[PDB]
């Protein structure tokens, strides 16, 4: 009886086997636009992404991640708020089972389709299993998908995933460029918080984008075919995999803009 988002093991069950689903900077939450506050000392985010190395994609029955090569400082995160060197480790997706649902985030209330999340980990700890365990161990840029025009530097994902549809399955997985899923502006809100699946560890510098990018029906559409049950096993559509809005406690939004 594991962790899910079904109908008995979800968001709202977590903080029985994970105590810290109710701690003091949990994650995701509402981005209230008017009350966060602009801070001039913020810097641009620079994301350098021309030397990503992505290797596979791996359905792990909550999502599906795209995986980097984080041996190497290759494909980094720095400035925004930040201090020093994070690297790409893997993106994922959280969506939802109708376009009216499906981002962990939210603006004004505002829920999205579907929201990216591309992880990286402070170098200063040596690697991913070690930042965890840091309050500033991870900085993860978080992208809005809302459905309008293809998203064509998606595609490469959506046409792999019947390969990797059911839970458990990986695929190969080289030569995807990552800056194909940002949007123009590097506009961004900040704020101290959470991973927003177990292990709910509070480690995360939390990026989130203002610019959502677009994306066909037809991407999202595919993404809700993928299931979070392995083959063989009755077939459960890997839909609302998203965790609602926590608490924002003592904590300020901060606007890069
Ligand atoms: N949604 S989010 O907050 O961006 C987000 C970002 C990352 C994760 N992942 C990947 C989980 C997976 O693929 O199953 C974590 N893996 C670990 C982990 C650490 C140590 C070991 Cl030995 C094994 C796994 C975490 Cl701790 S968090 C989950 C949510
Ligand atoms: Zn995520």
């Amino acid at each position: 009886h594991h962790w899910g988002y079904g109908k008995h093991n979800g968001p709202e069950h977590w903080h029985k086997d994970f105590p810290i689903a109710k701690g003091e900077r949990q994650s995701p939450v509402d981005i209230d636009t008017h009350t966060a506050k602009y801070d001039p000392s913020l810097k641009p985010l620079s994301v350098s992404y021309d030397q990503a190395t992505s290797l596979r994609i791996l359905n792990n029955g909550h999502a599906f991640n795209v995986e980097f090569d984080d041996s190497q400082d290759k494909a980094v995160l720095k400035g925004g708020p930040l201090d020093g060197t994070y690297r790409l480790i893997q993106f994922h997706f959280h969506w939802g089972s109708l376009d009216g649902q499906g981002s962990e985030h939210t603006v004004d209330k505002k829920k999205y389709a579907a929201e990216l999340h591309l992880v990286h980990w402070n170098t200063k700890y040596g690697d991913f299993g070690k930042a965890v365990q840091q309050p500033d161990g991870l900085a993860v840029l978080g992208i809005f998908l809302k459905v309008g025009s293809a998203k064509p530097g998606l595609q490469k994902v959506v046409d792999v995933l019947d390969s990797i549809k059911t839970k458990g399955k990986s695929a190969d997985f080289t030569n995807f460029d990552p800056r194909g899923l940002l949007p123009e502006s590097l506009d961004y809100w900040t704020y101290p918080g959470s991973l927003t699946t177990p292990p709910l560890l509070e480690c995360v510098t939390w990026i989130v984008l203002k610019e959502p990018i677009s994306v066909s029906s037809e991407q999202v559409l595919k993404f809700r075919k993928l299931n979070f049950n392995g083959e063989g096993e009755p077939e459960e559509l890997m839909v609302d995999n998203w965790r609602p809005a926590q608490p924002l406690k003592n904590r300020q939004i901060k606007a890069s803009f």
